[PDB]
RNA sequence: AGGGACUAG
């Protein structure tokens, strides 16, 4: 079976009513379920207005995001890729950003190779390969959705036409 | 932005 983090939603807004059951009912409709949990304060039980749903797989994950917006109880809730735990620390965790930067692409890698991957995780704007004088190695791409990124930065590398391709979220400067 | 879970730290 595929690695959690690929098949799992963060769930935030969520009323501070809502409980697993709904929250499991609702994300139903679109897979098998093979965890959910509302988060809740350990003293208190009381909702953090948050929660997680993990689906048997990543299409039944991809469907559920293709069908948004999610209510449940009343509530436009918030679904996310669950970004792991390991990198829920730095900068560029949680921003909910649509542009991607891409390096470890060498001289031997073109504007069109980068369309032919990552097409496939949504519609694109632009693409830039980055030189001066021949080629540094890296550039830029830009969704229409935040989610084709977040999708793909589950994932550190991607392999790109021979290499080992690091990516990130774009930042500003900085 | 992590409760449980866990055959790559």
């Amino acid at each position: 079976r595929e690695k959690e983090q690929f098949r799992k939603l963060f769930i935030g807004g969520l009323s501070f009513e809502t409980t697993e059951e709904s929250l499991r009912n609702y994300y139903e409709q679109w897979g098998k379920l093979t965890d959910c949990v509302v988060m809740r304060d350990p003293a208190s039980k009381r909702s953090r207005g948050f929660g997680f749903v993990t689906f048997s797989s990543m299409a039944e994950v991809d469907a559920a995001m293709a069908a948004r917006p999610h209510s449940i109880d009343g509530r436009v809730v918030e679904p996310k890729r669950a970004v792991a735990r390991e990198e829920s620390g730095k900068p560029g965790a949680h921003v909910t950003v649509k542009k991607l930067f891409v390096g470890g692409i060498k001289e031997d890698t073109e504007e069109h190779h980068l369309r032919d991957y990552f097409e496939e995780y949504g519609k694109i704007d632009t693409i830039e390969i980055i030189t001066d004088r021949k080629k540094r190695g890296f550039g830029f791409v830009t969704f229409d959705d935040h989610d084709p990124v977040d999708k793909i930065v589950l994932q550190k590398y991607h392999t790109i036409n021979g290499h080992n391709a690091e990516v990130r979220k774009a930042l500003s400067r900085q």
